[PDB]
């Protein structure tokens, strides 16, 4: 039989080889904007990120005509974003694969009952550590 | 609060950036002769592995000179690998690395009973597939 430390061993070699073959924060911006128009502030809240990351990311969307930048109409000094529509189903099947992904994880954590999931988390957490 | 399909969400992230920051088989001929002396034909046995693949690899690891090749003392047919003076080091300091890491997982095994574990390895094992 296999010990529980080869067990883990070989579970993470198959998750860095499957990364072995956008930003996040872009990638981030962009799902946001697809669900609401937005200023700088409001994404740096949101994101939980300095302006200066948000001013960047918002630059590199920019030059990709990803998304676009307006005046607030009821403030001329704000400035809101929103995708273009080139964007759109570019959000749009991100999101869709976030979704996916989550709802599989969802799932296979229906197997387990509360208790059992109680294990699960803590045992990912101090795995989770070994590798921050 | 986090849901549990979030956490591993989550814990896929941090080992997927981790693994973003010798081929296998050739680090594992390295340590298999670390071990012991030994023919092609043990080699594949060994490792499991197709005859052409273990030729492949040693050929990688002679043109390194981390391997050598000698005559069978009793048998002039058969040829034998072993480590070079300079694959020593080398090879001590993988399987160090190696034996650390799973004292890790072990260790952090240790912290969970018998029937923990097993809601552990289920719960592995059929998320592994999801990425096989």
């Amino acid at each position: 039989g296999m010990s529980l430390a080869n067990q883990i061993d070989q579970f993470l070699g198959t998750i860095m080889q499957f990364a072995e073959n956008l930003t996040s924060t872009q990638e981030a911006i962009l799902m946001l904007l697809a669900e609401q128009i937005s200023t700088n502030a409001k994404i740096a809240e949101k994101l939980k990120i300095s302006p200066a990351a948000v001013t960047k990311a918002l630059k590199k969307l920019q030059e990709q005509e990803l998304i676009k930048s307006s005046r607030a109409t009821n403030d001329e000094r704000v400035v809101l974003w929103s995708l273009t529509e080139k964007a759109v189903p570019v959000a749009k099947e991100h999101a869709t694969h976030h979704e996916k992904t989550l709802s599989t994880y969802q799932e296979l954590g229906n197997k387990f009952t509360d208790e059992e999931q109680e294990v699960i988390s803590k045992f990912l957490s101090a795995l989770t550590e070994e590798f921050q």
